[PDB]
């Protein structure tokens, strides 16, 4: 059975004081023991969070670059994350693909290097509104996944979690139903079965990275191919605890 | 103008290597007349700020445009303020040319960092292709004009301009002095004579122990933005160039 996986992406949010309050709430919370939980603070707070946070929750960077070291002002490497005991990195987030123009190949290079440097990867994919209305949801996610598949080995996939972002329902005012999210997750899993292997399709957690809150997380978690969440704003809030507990009665 | 030496570590550092670099700096004898700033990777900013001698200030290598928001992978100037990091490098050639930061984006970051109380090492400079097309003066003018349109005359007192001869990346002192003079003339004709007289213009080409004193001697070179040598004990020799 695929272990349920709940990631919290703080994005560009946090102070020493607000992070201390957020971490205290998580440290005091009663958490579903079969859920794998990962928190992604801004890079400058990664040591602070890793030192204060309960050890059953792991820490993620929100991005890294493609080499171990070099002349790349403003970039961090997977070796640095490993050095600091940061076992996870988010790569290919739609904000980085769109705002910062990260190419499919760049996301694939970053993924391969992070895997080879010992990290696990939350790999983000998803189609825009124009792509969805033009009928290209599956062409887009197949293309975004093929770029990684072409660079990483079959065994490399064991340390990958795929986050589906319905970019078409982020900032557009549209709302994705659990039914619509389930349909894409099932299409992602079949892409894995037919283009990577039976094992990778059965083992890879595909988590939903659309709008997730206390009000909708239980209905979303019940969908057969939704293995958890990549949560945005709600990961800054106490209801993140409820989202972690989405599979509990 | 007070001599200014910046050390840009770029994507380099580990806990153990930074511990040796910082202890070397803490043991060094530094020219008291020199303002020294060092810029580690973002994940090491707390570690460095805690361990480093307080007379060397710490800089981030980049930041974004707003206090907070939905910008996965980005750091805010408010976070730097929160962590006691008083400086930031903006517009480094690697950010402009590899990661595609536009002159307008660098300006937005500069105005936001200054409004947030930080000082800014503002990097400018032209590529080989630009210099071959005779665009040296045009490029530094457009890069500077983007910032000058957005910030006030007084905002310039917390800006240090770093000129990078990107064209030489892959480099004589006379060639450096020539551009520094043009940059200062641009400030005088587009900002004020006082900003021009007051603003440090530091040289951000390949700096090491051999060229420090010759470059420091040039009338319009006010210090250095040091790359690879900033990881080495020789960084101390560079800080003491006017001695
Ligand atoms: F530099």
């Amino acid at each position: 059975a695929r272990k349920f996986f709940v990631g919290g992406n703080w994005k560009m949010n946090g102070s020493v004081e607000s992070i201390k309050s957020l971490v205290e709430t998580l440290n005091n919370a009663e958490l579903d023991p079969n859920v794998e939980v990962v928190i992604a603070p801004p890079a400058v707070y990664l040591p602070l969070v890793r030192e204060a946070l309960r050890k059953d929750i792991q820490v993620a960077a929100q991005n890294c670059y493609t080499k171990a070291s070099g002349a790349y002002t403003g970039e961090i490497s997977a070796e640095m994350l490993k050095d600091l005991g940061i076992p996870w990195v988010i790569l290919g987030h739609s904000e980085r693909r769109h705002i910062f123009g990260e190419s499919d190949e760049l996301v694939a290079e970053k993924t391969k290097y992070a895997l080879d440097s010992g990290l696990s990867v939350i790999l983000c994919i998803g189609e825009t509104l124009e792509e969805r209305e033009a009928g290209k949801t599956m062409d887009v996610v197949a293309r975004q996944l093929k770029a990684i598949a072409d660079k990483i080995t079959e065994n490399d996939w064991s340390k990958v979690v795929i986050a589906y972002e319905p970019v078409w329902a982020i900032g557009t005012g549209k709302v994705a139903t659990p039914e619509q999210a389930q349909e894409v997750h099932a299409e992602i899993r079949k892409w894995l079965a037919e283009n990577v292997s039976a094992e990778v399709a059965e083992s890879t957690r595909i988590i939903y990275g659309g709008s997730v809150n206390g009000g909708n997380c239980k209905e979303l978690a019940k969908q057969p191919d939704i293995d958890g969440f990549l949560v945005g704003g709600a990961s800054l809030k106490p209801e993140f605890v409820d989202i972690i507990n989405a599979k509990q009665a």
